[PDB]
């Protein structure tokens, strides 16, 4: 026999320099004018109904928590539940739908945010989660992007990866989707997260309930709409905003659970896999849990390493997006012989980072924190640097929450290698330094390794071939993305899938081929093509 | 510039007839013989010390259950963590060692299988497991040989899956292994099972504490010494039999699980699965959990049907190894068009199967069941089988554990479909038949999907295309094992995948390429091989 098979073959998504006259730099400012001082209303979503509670909600731009930027509402159990019921009664014939239909949607929206929805989906991430111009390009656009077309490559490519026939029978896999609904949790601090947490196990023939971050939820309804306009049937993704401790209640008290696909603090995390067991004898199948949390990354300095290649790699990754990233650099570790030379150049590009309004002002590197709690927080351990022996803040250390969650770039010395400060995840533009002996490098590559309980990100930067081969070996399990002179963010789909193991999450590689292997239960078809024969065996006559 | 890739060519191993006359049953007969009367003291094993606790345990014959096979002994607490310290300790070098060398070892012991251990490994499960000759030689020799040599291919194939590079920088992917110890806990049934569950994660980088069944601790010893003898060093596969309880508790407990690989009962694989859970906050990493249960299978008969094939094929699945395969048929679904004659046939075919001393009489279709809790079970089933209304023995329904854990096939009909014998897994040679009326074989076809708790496995048979189409979609989740005019039992690596959902297990599909993903935690690495340039951006300026 024969069939026809399909192939795909896609490309990263180009990144955009939004120069002075491009394009681009015309689109998004326009559409950032479109959003002044428009507050959009957002629904919850179940199949095709808008559907408004009494718990409403509002969504504040970070850099100016004056303005509402959306109005939405959480969804209370009873909608929540009628949610799960209706992706459940659509979930056979999208399971049954062709990968290629499928990913033909995904595709779809891609392209759409590629050109038209560009400006806009960059937009709504500035003004909702307080990203620079780049910062916006690089996630709502390219990341989320690429997720949509690479993971449809690689799910086209799975169909392919067939068992062995052998005469007189015809063996093939099918890749089902998991039987029940996956709960998809999303971050603040990426759009395409939320896109691909909701839509990767949707494309993989799965019915998802997707509850956005309250603080990401103008430009995740984008993500939405987008999908949906790009041809995803109702009911295969219901955009249900909620309170999380309710949501994850509701999602673990179901019987039809199958999976939670969770980015975020590794505390939710633990608490989900806890209720996830704790419920065990209620589900129809083991429900499949993947966690991206969080890290406490670093930045290793060798002797032999181009120091201008460190301060700006590090400064890009301990403060881009206030460093609320879960690969930000947030320990440095430098040796002695280096340090006065990197201190001053740090120093002194340091003075010359602006932090304001990114839509007004598109000089800013930075803008506010996401909000208050994490305001909160991160004055606590800007506090911390002021009161703590083993400390010095060599630069920043204000914060002025009155317009918007504004922190400056704080940078700490610690004496401490072990400080907690060195060891907790702050996710505010904080970065520690600790300088080590030269003579002492090897034992404090073993410290970068037993210092905390992450392994998300890390770099090494050395000129020196055989320290970096060392390191290498020495950090194997410190970070789950490693980087050699380069800084220690900015992972890009199908070139450095991301994810780290220890207290980061169960490293499932998302941006990585075999991500998907996770959305997918598959069943084994050996179809025998002629009569048996007797039960018994010759040896036996 | 330059990929390399390598791929490795295998073929599925050869099983061999045993026809009077043949090499290979001769072997066997010697090495049955060599066996007779004879008790192997078998230790437990910590990198190469053998050890002997205070804990002695003896395995039987099932067919002889007067004949002790082994002595061996149940690890404590103290040898369990003893084991973990030294595993840990071999663990950095085993996962740095590159995969064509870790894969080398088990390719040897699969030579080794193949040729001069085959009849030793064959005699070893006939002997303790109560296995016929050519169950043994399926099992101990070509699925564990499989296993073996197709994990050595997908591992190997996998280091070529390498991410996209994009100048100035180059990106590679390192295959981790799991860090931390992984637990292997495997059943009585299959041989071939424990190598695959020690081996594949060992195979992958790991470290293992491996418990064996206490009923198949003969073969098993002998699959673990071929490994040290094909070359695996000391505290790879740590070999330490133990009471159930005290060794889940003992991992569970311990800082540096990372895994558990678990072939056996759905309840001790909850139970196991609710204490990595509880001890959450105490592990280095999310423990990755693994595991293949039972079924309740089915083979559901359209009015179409090969009537021989019918018959030969569930004779074959319900009784062969008693029926003591999670993918044995229990369950017959027969239109009522075709019922007198499938019973006629099962009946006459029934009368002449030979239950006995596999050892002494090849002759045997299958011998006892393993041993005295399950024979008990047995007989708590048979005579449900007597005491129900909606139930009749038609053929067999007696048992006799006077020399052996014997039990004759039986066979059962309901007037019930959802009668308790229709849905909970027996693990014995008892097979269940409902007789539907040709008119409502649809509805029939949404029972079997719908009356049991599990997954595994299930056949069609139908001459009729159109039907097989439509059943193929109607029970897509019923059975991850999926048979089209075939038996339920008897999954061959790469050609069938193993596995199911529901409430059969997790799904990792071992004998198919992606089962090894679960024992690997990638690492992606970045280099960059030019220096960076400003943290500013242009758009910036």
């Amino acid at each position: 026999r024969w069939k026809h098979t399909s192939s795909l073959k896609v490309a990263n998504e180009p990144v955009l320099a939004f120069t002075q006259g491009s394009p681009e730099r015309d689109a998004l400012q326009k559409a950032l004018k479109d959003l002044k001082g428009r507050m959009e209303a957002i629904p919850c979503v179940v199949g095709d109904e808008e559907v408004w509670t009494s718990d409403v909600q509002y969504q504040v731009s970070p850099f100016n928590h004056g303005h509402k930027v959306a109005k939405f509402c959480y969804a209370d159990k009873s909608l929540l539940n009628k949610a799960i019921e209706a992706a459940l009664a659509a979930r056979k014939e999208w399971d049954l739908k062709p990968i290629a239909d499928r990913a033909q949607i995904f595709l779809k929206a891609a392209d759409m945010l590629s050109g038209p929805r560009r400006a806009e989906i960059l937009a709504k991430t500035m003004v909702g989660q307080g990203k620079t111009v780049i910062q916006a390009e690089i996630d709502a656009a390219a990341e989320l992007i690429d997720f949509f077309r690479f993971n449809a490559k690689y799910a086209v490519e799975l169909e392919g990866q067939q068992p062995i026939s052998v005469p007189p029978s015809t063996n093939s896999t099918v890749y089902r989707g998991l039987e029940g609904f996956v709960a998809a949790i999303s971050p603040f601090n990426f759009t395409a997260i939320g896109g691909n947490l909701a839509g990767a196990p949707a494309l993989m023939g799965n019915v998802v309930l997707w509850k956005p971050s309250d603080t990401a939820m103008l430009a995740s309804y984008a993500v939405y709409r987008i999908l949906r306009e790009a041809g995803l049937p109702p009911n295969i993704i219901q955009f249900v905003p909620a309170d999380g401790p309710l949501f994850g209640d509701t999602v673990t008290s179901s019987e039809h659970l199958c999976g939670i696909n969770f980015t975020g603090s590794v505390p939710t995390f633990k608490h989900l896999w806890k209720q996830v067991a704790q419920n065990l004898d209620r589900f129809h199948t083991f429900p499949r849990l993947a966690g991206e949390c969080g890290g406490k990354n670093f930045h290793f300095v060798h002797r032999s390493a181009d120091v201008e290649s460190v301060v700006s790699g590090t400064l890009r990754s301990a403060f881009e997006y206030g460093g609320q990233k879960c690969s930000a650099c947030a320990r440095l570790y430098v040796p002695h012989s280096l340090w006065p030379q990197i201190k001053g150049r740090l120093l002194e590009e340091h003075s010359r980072i602006k932090v304001g309004d990114p839509a007004e002002d598109f000089g800013t590197f930075f803008s506010a924190v996401i909000d208050a709690k994490s305001f909160a927080r991160i004055k606590k351990w800007l506090e911390h640097a002021r009161s703590s022996p083993s400390l010095t803040i060599l630069a920043g250390g204000k914060c002025d929450d009155s317009v918007g969650y504004f922190v400056e770039p704080c940078i700490v010395e610690s004496k401490d290698p072990q400080e907690p400060i060195m060891k907790e995840e702050i996710f505010g533009p904080v970065l520690s330094v600790y300088v080590y002996p030269d003579d002492k490098y090897k034992e404090t590559l073993q410290l970068v390794d037993s210092t905390t309980s992450y392994g998300l990100t890390g770099a090494v930067f050395s000129q020196d071939k055989d320290v970096v081969q060392e390191a290498t070996k020495v950090l194997r399990n410190a970070a789950g993305n490693f980087y050699i002179n380069d800084k220690s963010t900015g992972s890009i789909v199908g070139q450095q899938p991301f994810g780290g193991a220890r207290a980061s999450g169960t490293n499932d590689k998302p941006g990585g081929p075999h991500y998907i292997l996770r959305w997918t239960s598959p069943q084994v078809i050996k179809e025998t093509h002629k009569p048996l024969g007797d039960w018994s065996y010759a040896y036996m006559q």
